[PDB]
């Protein structure tokens, strides 16, 4: 296409500046014999590793779209491009054009090409993936909706690719944003808005409606989960793993006796929305072909369950924003905060820096571990 | 032994190629004087940065049995035996037949086999340890019976390798399968089985059972629990750290005061089996050597716990079977499902991919964070 | 300073090697041409490649002070030593004592020392990084005040290594320790103190005071965890994002209201001295600024939270001590204790091996999938 083009040229440049004195101008060179033959094979295995080396650490697409320049593969392309028009630059100017009768020398300015190539990819691997093992700082990411927290420790990286790394861990930690858990808030306080130190004196003597309306639901919800166990077991019973049918069908048949139980279970935990019918036949022909127990299939269900469990179109990528105060393209550091704003809530991340540890030692004698039985 | 030899003789080679014209054909050596000497202060140096790396990553005994041939090991032996046995052809059939009088070529084709060399170690590191690196997958672990699961992030391996991954993070942070808490609903099923759409309307509405033995089962856990703290407290409170004795000793002394309780609490959660009277007195001693809390003994024993607390002879990792639908070297792809069945369960895989996430940018006044006290 | 000036010498020492025959003794210099100055530009090219990699991983301040010496800086600092001054030794000795009049190999000695000096910088970066990667050994840290417990995965390290990362997922994983929490079973023992076999048959049958105590704690945890979400809520809904006021002062008017809900939920879970009135009130504004619901407000205050959440002066890290009863600069192997002991508490540290696991496959035929609605 476009980079394998130019891949291409950056690998036949070696071979070409060792193919054309043997080509263009064959009558004036000195015999190289024994010594220009193992350099070629020397040539030869480097250019092999470099090729196995660049297909498995450089030939993936890419994962995303950052907001600013990336700053490590602009460094690399500057670098690859200056150092191949230079090497050019030389060949074209001295060799080709004085025609440099010893062949010798052309061989092994071509080796030191391959040789300054495979520290080109040492570099870019150093610089793309080395430096952001050791970890300098951590971050905490909440959800400003449900306020819920993880803590992430990070290396030296740019705001760009932190914030990468968080959305990573987000469909994987995160539970799924659910918008129906948050309208019960909001009702209340807009009850509120109907009608200071003194007032605040009256609301805590005036019977907490919100502790006997969560104690009752969590009572609702354990009798819904209790029947949908019983429903489900009762369900799963019917079939045997040997009218000869497949998975599907196995589905189809003992989906009636587990279903209005489920679709209640759903509507009192609130995650009737995220679950259609096709999912849940899908769902539960997976774990009658796989021969997994009910509870096994229940577990999707029981619980909310992180970002990635769902369907494709129900967790959304395409539209992330990165609020920030400074350029994205500065690296970490301790007391800095960042937003990532999805249509609808947001993670706000803070960057702390792991401490100064001081480590020391005790000598503890090994017989000092006997003691005695008195009162103590 | 046998791949010690082999790395004797890879190390030797370089060495080899060097030594042969001072010793077979001396008198007709030309002198290389300065030339050859820092090209061997050049190569003893890359020969010490080469073993200590060797031995840094490479000696250490292999720590699984995969089922199929390993692709990246087999592709590094064959590289380094085409290359030794090429550098050894190419010695033999023009530098050593044909006696080739400058010896500073020579050297300089043992110094380009040393580079060469520390690049395959290179490219081993490389396809051996850093192409993993980067997460571009995630994979859903559903253990078959009680349907725990988790997730992970993974990179390009194989089939094989992030199955192997999967039962390292396996003994770390699933809890251990316990066949006596599956029986209760197998029993249930079972005498469900002594006797559809019209059936499931009936069940419903005929007073659920399990939620008030859960309720009660609950109870008579909480109440066990309690009398273990309190009788593991009175019981570590009978020893002071100082008739003088051993840590085994006051196990042993201070253990029949807390024996019966731990007994019942065990049988109620059903945990006998895992706990002998001689892990608890080595708990009980290791607890009271290093000067824990009734609590941080206890918390061995409260919860269910992780695969690998137990006996080496209660989990079990001899036989792992993987069903896979195409072959195991194959890499991770979006979509595919993998089990690894154990003597009784199984960890059901299927493996998502990391999506591509957008990120954009909002320019946000931080002046506009000014406002007023009006009711919202 | 003190590291940088040998930084500046070990990068200037090719140079150095390069620059003094055309500076000292330019009158018997054979002329290089076309030969020297391609490998002038290889020079630079991997010159500028050394101190790119250089100024990405080791050009940071260091993070931990370790009890006894590291080994492997030790190692890299008299390879690095030995290596410079065994080539100043031979550049002094031979080159520029005898005058070696061709250029051509000091120039390509220099080139020597420069890929000399790339692969002790990929040796350093493997011993400092890459062996640490695969994991060999897990790690079991309790802490031995609430028994608290966490598994981790090292690989080759060293006591002092593995400590480090240890405490570096304290802060992370654990909450933070609160003596607090603690004192109500040392106030048990020590009523128990006030007053075998025969005495622990009549205790469990004598009206355990710990069950009752504990369910009407947790009543009155959930009824003043309800008055407390009532009171944020309505203090919450009295400001309007837009007198204009900027969120300092917004926190101080609606702080009144939510005031001594706060304070008597701080009082009830124990934790009153963790945060005083300007870590309330700078965190409000916090939650105010970037927009937050009043649950993502309460998270903080509403679990323990772990360490690192609080003031720098709360936690602290420069009093650890490292018991261990071999030397700790040893590896780690299976079945070791160490003990790192803070100034009110201890992670009592042990490490197991992972397992040699052996992988096999089944081939299932996918077509016995089919089956039939018998009663099982």
């Amino acid at each position: 296409t476009v980079a394998s083009f130019l891949g291409l040229l950056v690998f036949l440049t070696p071979i070409a500046f060792i193919l054309l004195p043997p080509i263009l101008w064959r009558d004036e060179l000195e015999p190289c014999g024994t010594i220009c033959e193992g350099l070629f094979i020397s040539m030869a295995f480097k250019l092999l590793i470099l090729l196995i080396g660049t297909w498995a650490l450089f030939f993936r697409k890419r994962r995303a779209d950052m907001p600013r320049v990336f700053v490590f593969r602009a460094l690399l392309l500057v670098l690859i491009f200056l150092f191949v028009v230079s090497y050019w630059l030389f060949y074209g100017v001295r060799i080709l054009d004085s025609r440099d009768r010893n062949y010798q020398g052309i061989v092994q300015y071509a080796v030191s090409l391959v040789d300054a190539l495979l520290f080109i990819h040492y570099l870019a691997i150093v610089l793309l993936e080395l430096r952001q093992l050791q970890p300098m700082f951590t971050l905490q990411v909440v959800r400003s909706t449900d306020g819920e927290s993880r803590f992430y420790s990070l290396g030296h990286l740019s705001i760009q690719r932190a914030a990468l790394v968080v959305l990573e861990n987000y469909y994987k930690d995160f539970t799924i944003y659910n918008p129906n858990l948050l309208t019960a808030s909001k009702f209340r306080a807009a009850k509120h808005m109907a009608g200071i130190a003194a007032a605040a004196r009256r609301r805590d003597s005036s019977h907490n409606e919100l502790y006997y309306e969560e104690a009752e639901h969590e009572r609702r919800v354990k009798k819904r989960k209790a029947r949908l166990v019983v429903a489900v077991e009762e369900a799963f019973i019917h079939i045997q793993r040997l009218e000869v049918m497949d998975p599907r069908e196995a589905a189809q048949a003992i989906f009636p006796s587990m279903a209005r139980a489920l679709q209640k279970y759903l509507r009192i935990t609130r995650q009737q929305n995220y679950h259609s019918m096709e999912s849940i036949l899908q769902h539960l022909a997976f774990c009658i072909t796989n021969g997994m127990t009910p509870k096994a299939f229940l577990e999707r269900y029981l619980s909310a369950g992180p970002t990635l469990q769902y369907d494709k179109d129900r967790w959304l990528s395409t539209q992330w924003r990165l609020v920030s105060d400074e350029a994205v393209t500065n690296g970490l550091r301790d007391g800095i905060v960042f937003v990532l704003k999805c249509l609808d809530f947001s993670l706000v991340v803070n960057v702390k820096k792991i401490p100064f540890i001081i480590l020391s030692e005790e000598f503890i004698d090994p017989k000092s571990h006997k003691f005695v039985l008195r009162l103590q």
